[PDB]
C-alpha cells in the first residue's frame, strides 16, 4: 500500500481523504494542519456543501480514527520539520495553499517523504498533469509534480479537443467561479494585497486573475501561448464553470463541436446536454463536464468566434483528478 | 416642459422611476397601477433590500400615496385598456410590467387616453430603440410608443460604440454575469415561462440564460447589425452586473489606446473606471454603464489579436436613469 | 397489495416525498399532479439546488415519468374534483399543493374516487393532526382526510412532549429561525397576499414572520393546549431550520437531566444531538426533529427558572419523512 | 478646536467610525493604524460592500489618506505601545482591533501617549462600560479606558432598562439573530480559536454562538445584575441584527403598556418603530437600538406572565454611531 500524508486538511485536503478512503492500494498514515485533532475530525465530518462524511470518524489522542483506521495529526506549519520519512509517507499531497512551488515542496523531500504532488500549479519546472489529457507524461522518476489548477482540470479536456480535432488559432477564457477561502468573509484587509479578494465573498462578483489558460502549455504544449483569460468570483460556496472563446483553424459548427466533445468522453471529461446550473455540478467526480447546451459559434463572412463551456465543482472535480493523478503516478514510482 | 407620467408595473424599475423623476424638473408621476393595495406599494417605494430607504416623505392616503407631499393615485387593474390614463390627462406612460413589450399592447395605454409609451424592456422592431448616450438623436418626438432597450443593451452599447467609431469591430461574442432578477424562483419550482434553468432558487446557482442584447444591437448601432452574439449567466447578486465584450477589431489595438478611447468617450451616461471595484461598488450608480479600465485585455497571437473589454450596470439603477434620460429627450419632443 | 399514492402538487414537497416512497417499501406513486408539463417536472424531480441529484434513474416519456424503471402518470389539471383518482386505484393522497389544506378543499380527492388524504400542512378545524412519534395512535381508521401538521409543530412537538411528561410545563414562548421558503419573494415585489415582510427579498433578509404552530399544540399534545405561543425569524439558508422554546416548567430541572430526559425519548423520528453542528448539517436528515443537547439551558434566579430547549430540522425533508411515516401508518389503519 | 482621534484596527467598525467622525462636528481623526499599506486601506474605507460608497473625498498621499481634504496619517504596527500618539496630540484612541479588549493591553494607548481609550468591544469587568442613553453619566473625565460594550449590549440594554424600571425584570433570557461577521470563516476550515461553529462557513449556515451581553449586563444597568443570560444564532446576512428577550417580570404587562413604555424612552440612542420591516432596512441606522413594536407579546397562563420583546440593531453601524457618541461625551467630561 502506499502511504499518503496530507499536508493542509483544508477543502481540497479533506475531500482528498474521502477519495482516498475509497481508492485501493493507497492510504493517508498522516494529516498535518495547524489545529487540534477535534478540530480536524469535526470539519471532516460535518460539511456545508459535501455533506455528512459517509463513513465512521473518531477522536483519539493526536489522531482522527477514520473507517476503524488511525491517522496520525500534527500542527507544524514548517513542512521540513514533518516526521514523514519516518513514518514511511511515500507521497505527501500538499495542500496548503502556502508550498506551491518546486523549492518550497521539496522540504516534504528533505523530511523524508519520497514524492509530492501540489494541489495547485506549482511553477514551469514542476511536471503539471491534468489527468485524462496528459498523465503519460510522468514515468515516476519525478520528485515534485503539480495535478495544476482547478479551472485547469476543466479547460484542458475541451482546449484538447478542439485543438485535435479543429486546430486552435487563440482563444480567451473567463472562468465563472465560486468563492474560495482566499476571499474574506467581509470587506478587511487583504495579506496579499488583493483588493478584489479583501471584499465580502457572499455579497460581491468579483474580478480575479487566474494563469489556468496562459500556462496550459504545461499540459498541451500545442496550445502553449495561444489562450488567456481570467476569472470571475460569484457567491456560489462551490461549483463554477468555464467559458472559452476562441479562432480556430478550420470552420466549425455547434454540432460538430459538441459531437467531438461527445466522443471525447471519460471517466475525466463528461459530456451533458441537461439544462442543469451550478448546483447540480456539486460533488460531481468528473474533472470537467462539457455543457454542450452552451455551445456557441458566431460567424461573419469566413471569419468565426467559437464558445464552449463546460463545469466543474472546483473542490470534488479537482479533488478527483488529484486521487487519479497520485494513484497513477504512485504506480510509476 | 411639463409631462404628467403614470407607471405600470411598480416593480423595482417602477418604483426606481418614481425615485428617480422626483429628482427630475419638469417630469411628475401622477399615477401608478400595480396588481395590490396602495399600502403594499407604499411600503416597497418606502423601503427597499439593495436600493436603500427613500431619502423622501411618504405616506399612505386611502387609495393613493404621497410623496414628498404630491398625491399620485393608485389603481390596481391589470388591464391597461381600462385605465383612466385620458381622465388624469397622462403625457407618457412608463410601461414596466414585463407584459406589454410590444407596440401592440403597448398601445393600450394610448387607446385608454395616453399620449406616449416608453417601454422598459426591448419593444420589438417596429419600435424605436434608445440607448441614451448612443443614439437618442434617432427621436423626434412623433413617435407613439418608444423603447429604452435591456439594462444589458443600455450597457453593452457605449462600449460596442467606442470600439466601433474607432477600431472597427469584426465580430464579437458577449457574456454578461447578472444579478439573479424576479423572474427567477425564490427555490426550485415550475416557471411560468418553462424556462428549466430560471426555474431553479436564484441565490444558490449560477444559472445560464439567453439574452438578445448582442444579437439585437443593430437597432441601436446599425454598423454592428449581425456582428456581434452572446448570452448571460445570472449568479447570487441581488442587484448588480457586468457584461464582458470578446471581439476582433478591425485594427490593432493595446488595452492603453481602448482604455482612452473609453475616457474620451465618458459621459454622464457613460462612466469610466481604474479602480479595483467589485459588484457591490455600483448598486445605485446612476451611470448606464461604467466601463472598468483595469479588466481590459488584449491577447496577440501571430498578429492575430482577441480583445476583451468589461462595463459594469446597476441592472436596476443604472437602467432605471437611463430610462429616465430617454424619457425627458422624448418628452422635450413630443 | 401496494398501497397507491397519488402526490397533488410536485413541489418541493411533493418531489421530497416521491424519493422517500421510493424508498419505502409496500408504497408506491402511480401519479402526480401539478400544474406543469411532464419535461419541467421530471426535470425538477432529477436535479434539486438543496435536496441533490436524485439517486435513481428518471426518464421522460409522453405525460409520464419513469422512476427506477415504472412509470408515474403526469396529470395537470388544477381542480382535484377532475383528478382520475378512482380509476387508477388511488388509496390515499398527498395534498401538497398549498391551495386545498382544510376538510372541504381536501375531500374533492375523496370524491375524485380516493379513500383518503394526507395534508401536507395544517388542515383546519375538522381535521385530526397528527405528528407521528406523538399522536399518530389517535387515528382509528375511519378519517377520510387528515393533516400532518407543520414543519415547525413536528420539531416542537416530540421536545414539548417530553418536557410536558417529565417536568410539566406552565407555558412556553418559541422562536423558530426558518429557512426562507417559496412564498417569499426572490425580490423586493408585490406578495399576493398582502404579507408586507414576506413581499421582501428572501435570501437578504432576516424576515419576522407570524406562525400558528405553538398556539395550535393543544391539537398533538392536548395538556399543552393554550400553553404555548412563539414566531418565526426566516432566514437566508436555503433549507434548514431550528426551534427554540423558552419555558417555565413546574419542577426544579438541570441541563444534563433535561438533555438525558430528549435522550431516552429519541426514535427515527426524534433525534439526539450532542456535536457542535450548523443548519447545513441538518440538510437531508431523516429525523422530524434533531434535539440539541449543546444548546440547552436552564436559568435560575431566586428559586425562579427559565429554561430554553432547541431542535433541528430540515423543514423540508425532515417534514417530509414525518409525512411518508404518517401516510404509512394512516393507510395501515 | 476639535477632539482628536486615532483608530486602532481600520475594520468594519473602524472604518464605519470614521465615516461618521467625519460628519460630526468638532471630532477629526488624526491617524489609523492597521496591519496593511495605506492603499489597502483607502480602497475599502471608500468602497463597502454593506454600508456603500463613501459620500466624501478621500485621495491617497504617502503613508496618509487625505479624507475631504484632510490628510490622516497611517500607520501599520501591531504593538500599541509604539504608537506616536502622544506626538499626534491624540485625546481619545478608539481601540477596534478586537486584540486589546481588556485594561492592561488597552493601555498601552496610554503609555504611547493618548489621553483616554475606548475599548470597541466588552473591556471586562474592572474598566467603566457604558452604552450611551443608559448610562454614559458614570464617567466624570477621570478615566482613562473605558468600553462601549458590544453591539448586542447597546440594543440589549436600552429595552432591558425600560422593563426593569417600569416592571421589575425577575430573570430573562435573550437570543440575538446576528449577521455572520468576520470572526467566522468564509467557507468550512481550521478555526484559530478552537470554535467549531464559527469554522463553519458564514453565508450558508446558522450558527450557534455564545455571547455575554447578557450575562454582563450589570455593569451598564447594576440592577439587572445576574439576572439575564443569552445567546446569539449566526445567519446569513451581512449586517442587520436583532435580540429577542423572553422576560418574568415582578408585575403583570400587557403589549401596550409595553410599548407605550418604550415609546416614551425613544432617544436618537433608542429608536421606535412601528412598521413591518426587516433586517435590510436597518443597515446604516444611527440608532444603537430599534425597539420593534410589531413584535411585542405577552403570554398568560394563570397568574403567570412571560414577556416577549425584540429590538433591531445594525452591529455595525448601530454600534459605531453609538461609540462615537460615548467617544464625544467622555472627550468632553474634562
Ligand atoms: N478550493 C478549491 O476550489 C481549490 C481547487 C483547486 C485547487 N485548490 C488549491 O488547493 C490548495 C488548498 O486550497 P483550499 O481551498 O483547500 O484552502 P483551505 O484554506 O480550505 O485549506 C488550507 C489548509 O491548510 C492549512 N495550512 C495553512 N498553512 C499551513 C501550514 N504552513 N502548514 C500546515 N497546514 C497549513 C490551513 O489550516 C487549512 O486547513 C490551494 O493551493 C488552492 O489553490 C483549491
Ligand atoms: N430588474 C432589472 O434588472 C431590469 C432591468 C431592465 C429592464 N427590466 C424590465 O423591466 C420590466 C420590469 O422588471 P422588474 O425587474 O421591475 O420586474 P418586477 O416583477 O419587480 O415588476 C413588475 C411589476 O408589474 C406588476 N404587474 C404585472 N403584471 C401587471 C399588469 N398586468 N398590470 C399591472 N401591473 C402588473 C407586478 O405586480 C410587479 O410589481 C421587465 O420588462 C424587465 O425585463 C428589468
Ligand atoms: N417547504 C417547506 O418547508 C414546507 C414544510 C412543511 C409543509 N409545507 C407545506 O406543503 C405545501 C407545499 O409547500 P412547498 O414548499 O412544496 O410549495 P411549492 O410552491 O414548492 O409547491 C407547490 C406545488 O403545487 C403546484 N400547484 C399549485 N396549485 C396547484 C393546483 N391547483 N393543482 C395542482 N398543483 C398545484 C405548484 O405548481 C407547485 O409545484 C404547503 O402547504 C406548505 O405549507 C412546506
Ligand atoms: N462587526 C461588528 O458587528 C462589531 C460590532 C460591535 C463591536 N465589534 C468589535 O469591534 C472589534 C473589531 O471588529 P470588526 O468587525 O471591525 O473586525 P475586523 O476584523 O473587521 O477589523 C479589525 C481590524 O484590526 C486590524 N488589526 C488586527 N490586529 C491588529 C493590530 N495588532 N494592530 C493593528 N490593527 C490590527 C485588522 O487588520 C482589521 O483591519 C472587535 O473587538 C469586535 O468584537 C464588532
Ligand atoms: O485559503 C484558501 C485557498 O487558498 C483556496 O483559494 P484558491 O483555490 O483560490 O487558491
Ligand atoms: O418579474 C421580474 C421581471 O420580469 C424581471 O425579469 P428580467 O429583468 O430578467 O426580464
Ligand atoms: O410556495 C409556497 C408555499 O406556501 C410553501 O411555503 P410555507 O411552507 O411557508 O407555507
Ligand atoms: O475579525 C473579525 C472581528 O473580530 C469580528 O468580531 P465580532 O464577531 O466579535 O464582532
Ligand atoms: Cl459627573
Ligand atoms: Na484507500
Ligand atoms: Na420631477
Ligand atoms: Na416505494
Ligand atoms: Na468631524
Amino acid at each position: 500500500s502506499i502511504k499518503v500524508a496530507i499536508n493542509g486538511f483544508g477543502r481540497i485536503g479533506r475531500l482528498a481523504l474521502r477519495q482516498i478512503e475509497k481508492a485501493h492500494g493507497i492510504e493517508v498514515a498522516a494529516v498535518n494542519d495547524l489545529t487540534p485533532a477535534e478540530m480536524l475530525l469535526h470539519l471532516f465530518k460535518y460539511d456545508s456543501t459535501q455533506g455528512r462524511f459517509q463513513g465512521t470518524a473518531e477522536l483519539k489522542d493526536d489522531a482522527i480514527v477514520v473507517n476503524g483506521r488511525e491517522i496520525k495529526v500534527f500542527a507544524n506549519p514548517n513542512p521540513e520539520e514533518l516526521p514523514w520519512g519516518e513514518l514511511g509517507v511515500d507521497v505527501v499531497l500538499e495542500c496548503t495553499g502556502f508550498f506551491t512551488n518546486k523549492t518550497k515542496a521539496e522540504a516534504h523531500i528533505r523530511a523524508g517523504a519520497r514524492k509530492v504532488v501540489i494541489s495547485a500549479p506549482g511553477g514551469n519546472d514542476v511536471k503539471t498533469v491534468v489527468y485524462g489529457v496528459n498523465q503519460d507524461i510522468l514515468d515516476g522518476s519525478e520528485t515534485v509534480i503539480s495535478a495544476a489548477s482547478c479551472t485547469t482540470n476543466c479547460l484542458a479536456p475541451m482546449a484538447a479537443v478542439l485543438q485535435k480535432e479543429f486546430g486552435v488559432v487563440e482563444g480567451l477564457m473567463t472562468t465563472i467561479h465560486a468563492y474560495t477561502g482566499d476571499q474574506n468573509t467581509l470587506d478587511a484587509p487583504h495579506r496579499k494585497g488583493d483588493l478584489r479578494r479583501a471584499r465580502a465573498a457572499a455579497l460581491n462578483i468579483v474580478p480575479n486573475s487566474t494563469g489556468a489558460a496562459k500556462a496550459i502549455g504545461l499540459v498541451i504544449p500545442e496550445l502553449n501561448g495561444k489562450l488567456d483569460g481570467s476569472a470571475q468570483r460569484v457567491p456560489v460556496a462551490t461549483g463554477s464553470l468555464t467559458e472559452l472563446v476562441s479562432v480556430l483553424e478550420r470552420p466549425a459548427t455547434k454540432e460538430e463541436i459538441n459531437a467531438a466533445m461527445k466522443a471525447a468522453s471519460s471517466e475525466s471529461y463528461g459530456y451533458n446536454e441537461d439544462q442543469i446550473v451550478s448546483s447540480d455540478v456539486v460533488g460531481i467526480e468528473y474533472g470537467s463536464l462539457f455543457d454542450a447546451t452552451q455551445t456557441r459559434v458566431m460567424t461573419v463572412g469566413g471569419k468565426q468566434l467559437v464558445k464552449t463551456v463546460a463545469w466543474y465543482d472546483n473542490e470534488m472535480s479537482y479533488t478527483c483528478q488529484l486521487v487519479r493523478t497520485l494513484e497513477y503516478f504512485a504506480g510509476k514510482i
